[PDB]
DNA sequence: CGCGGACGAAGCCATACCATGTGGGCTGTCGCCTGGA
């Protein structure tokens, strides 16, 4: 699927400009590279590195995936609503009011789509990276209780249209 | 001297703006008189 630009991740003070998101995610994700080489020890990167039983460099890698998909929750429909942004393009999500930000976005969805990259569907590798990254605004939240053998969509992410996109993110800073 | 009644001693407290649609049940009328049935 062709990737949109029409998507925010920056808007306060902008002076009526929009700022894509893909763009956000990518430039985050190349801070954290430039900053695991530049900016960490080589001791305490030997230290998080042997913790994770990984290398430097897939270590690294990995990383800075997880910061290219800090706001990808921003994809819901009450974060670009916030202003006025044509979305009759993609029916389907309508506003429940959960009052959600989009780190809880991320970190409840992270858990589920995903695992079409390689994570282990339910272990804990992918729970404690989703919640971590999902709580990248200072409050971390808890790990995803589903009642329902369709997770996805008991979170309010119903619309195919929608989950292709974010589906297209994913794999777009994938292989970036 | 023996004692009633009343109080007081604490353990407690609590950084990445908007809305509401409803109802139904009670009252009595004449023209009067003769004729025919
Ligand atoms: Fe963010």
């Amino acid at each position: 699927p062709p990737l949109d630009l029409r998507f925010w991740a920056k808007e306060r003070g902008l002076r009526g400009k929009t700022y894509p998101l893909v763009c956000h995610s990518l430039d985050a994700a190349a801070a954290a590279l430039v900053l695991w080489n530049e900016y960490l020890s080589p001791g305490l990167r030997d230290t998080i590195a042997s913790s994770m039983e990984t290398d430097e460099e897939h270590a690294g890698h990995c990383i800075a995936f997880w910061a290219g998909l800090h706001d990808i929750g921003k994809l819901t429909r009450e974060f670009q609503q916030q202003i006025a942004i044509d979305l009759s393009a993609y029916p389907g999500e309508e506003l429940s009011g959960e009052q959600r930000s989009h780190a809880a976005a991320t970190g409840k969805w992270l858990p589920f789509a995903l695992p079409s990259l390689g994570y282990p569907n339910g272990g804990l590798v992918t729970g404690l990276v989703a919640q971590m990254l999902g709580g990248h605004h200072g409050t971390f939240h808890p790990h995803p209780s589903f009642q329902s053998r369709n997770p996805l969509a008991e979170f309010g992410f119903s619309s195919p249209h929608w989950e292709k996109q974010r589906h297209a993110l994913l794999h777009a800073v994938f292989d970036a």
